[PDB]
């Protein structure tokens, strides 16, 4: 699809076999969903936002469905304010900004 | 121009006279700019994200030149860590993310 900015780009994702909203979002590296369980060992990150620097749990390798597109890859976990698909994962749907 | 998202969406812009490197960010809906002199009215305004929120000075009715194409809207002005191009000026350069 090509998406226009007038409204916020949500889009329905897949993870863990359940759907959640999320945002695409090119202003973030990476790829931040609120609380939630996934399998396997995390490792500790530190992000920087606009508010400051949280820690989130890094899970490597996770099958996840983006606007019907799949990808495997990244997801931080931790307290963000709106679930935010990153570029890791945007590239791997085939995501440009066009204009 | 078509821009890939392998690594951060970086275009230089013209605010105030000035030049700075500013993130495209369909993620934010307002654009946020590292602290600055702006001319006209302002009004404070509290705006919130990963890390929580920061105090910034709403200015209404900038002109701002994106990779050069004008456009006309609210800048926020405060302590980002990054410069932020938001939704609310992305839509009136045409920009679109594609997939
Ligand atoms: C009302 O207007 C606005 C304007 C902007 C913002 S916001 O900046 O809070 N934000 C909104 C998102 C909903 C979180 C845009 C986002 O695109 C930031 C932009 C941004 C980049 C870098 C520093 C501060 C802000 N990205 C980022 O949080 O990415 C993570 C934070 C860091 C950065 O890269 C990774 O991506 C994830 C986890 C890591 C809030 C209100
Ligand atoms: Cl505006
Ligand atoms: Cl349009
Ligand atoms: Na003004």
């Amino acid at each position: 699809p090509q998406i226009t900015l007038w409204k916020r780009p949500l889009v329905t994702i897949k993870i863990g076999g359940q759907l959640k909203e999320a945002l695409l979002d090119t202003g973030a590296d990476d790829t931040v969903i609120e609380e939630m369980s996934l399998p396997g060992r995390w490792k500790p990150k530190m992000i920087g936002g606009i508010g400051g620097f949280i820690k989130v749990r890094q899970y490597d390798q996770i099958i996840i469905e983006i606007a019907g597109h799949k990808a495997i890859g990244t997801v931080l976990v931790g307290p963000t304010p709106v679930n935010i698909i990153g570029r890791n994962l945007l590239t791997q749907i085939g995501a440009t900004l066009n204009f």
